[PDB]
Order: structure tokens, then sequence, then C-alpha cells
């Protein structure tokens, strides 16, 4: 097995966020069970991290940095880190003016079932209630491959979004504003076909 990369994880909670919100991400495992694996944090707040299996082979991992500054979240397989552990996030203080939890994303591209292979997967966003922020997505097939999603802003706060699945597997989108995951997301999508 030295040619496979058993453990990925990745979304936002591994770069950024912001106190008192949560910062989240996702840890996908082929080759050992998702239950064998380990979180610490090291940071200037004793964050209490959290693991959250979702049965397919993947969870939901999230923690509350209380303090601003610079964590470093480590992921292990066996008493090691996986690739690319530790991850450095820097967390910011909460903005006054920006609210993640009001951001709502809905569409058949983001709905568990329906989605099918080499037809387009559209949803859309709806941040008006969400004050100012950056919108970042961070998105992945099962495989491990990324997925590009086209984002229009509408201007009004609104945006269309779509991608093409090339492939009969889940898909993974993770939806964040001002460096924070959003209410409902990640998003789990088996393209079916
Ligand atoms: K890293």
């Amino acid at each position: 097995q030295a040619g496979v990369q058993k453990v990925r994880a990745w979304g936002p909670g591994l770069e950024t966020g912001q106190v008192g919100k949560s910062a989240d991400f996702v840890v996908e495992a082929i080759g050992t069970e998702v239950g064998t694996l380990g979180f610490s944090i090291e940071g200037p707040s004793q964050a209490k991290i959290e693991c959250d299996d979702k049965g397919d082979g993947s969870c939901d991992v999230r923690y509350w940095p209380t303090e601003p500054g610079e964590y470093a979240v480590h992921v292990i397989c066996d008493d090691e880190d996986i690739r690319d552990s530790p991850f450095i996030a820097h967390i910011l203080p909460a903005p006054p003016d920006c609210f993640p939890d009001k951001v709502k994303a809905f569409g058949p591209g983001l709905e568990p079932t329906g989605c099918i292979v080499d037809k387009p997967a559209e949803f859309t966003i709806d941040a008006r209630a969400a004050g100012k922020g950056d919108l970042k997505l961070y998105a992945q097939d099962a495989d491990g491959c990324p997925i590009d999603i086209k984002v229009i802003p509408n201007g009004d706060g609104t945006f269309r979004c779509s991608y093409v699945p090339t492939k009969p597997i889940k898909h993974t989108i993770i939806i964040s504003w001002g460096g924070v995951n959003v209410p409902k997301s990640p998003f789990r999508v088996n393209v079916g076909e």
C-alpha cells in the first residue's frame, strides 16, 4: 500500500474561521475505518474537536476556537499525521457584520438524490441576510478529485452555481461565508446515473 493515500481531510476549518462560530471540515477514509482516526488541536484555546460519522466512509469534523489566532489541526492515522497534517488555520475575531448562519443554499445540485452524470447540476446561494463576507466553495468527489463549480454573482446577493459531475459517485460540496461553514453544508450528493 505504498501507492495509495488512505485518508483525506479538506474544508474551511483546515484553513480559517471565526471566534464563536464552528470551524468545519470533512475527512474521507478509504483504507482504514473512520473511527480509526484521531484529532488534536494546538492553539490559543482548548477548542474541543468533534468527529461525526456519516456512515459512508466519511465524517463531518468540527471544532470551536474561542480565541483568535493560529491553530494546528492534526489528523492522525495509526499515530502518524496524514499527508498534509498538520494544517495551520488562522481563526479571526468575529466581525460584527458577518452572519454565516443566515446564508441559505439550495437547488437540485445540492440534493442527496437526482443528479446525473454529464448533465448540469445547478444551485443557488442566497446571502442577502448574511452581511459582509467572502464566498468560498470547497468541493471534491469520493475519488478525491476537485470539482470545479461555476459561481456567478447575480449582483443582488444571490449566486448561480453549477457543475457537471463526471462519474456516478458521491460529490461533496462545502460552502463558506466569511470563512465559516454554512448551515446544511457540507452537501453530500449522489450523482447517480
Ligand atoms: K498543511
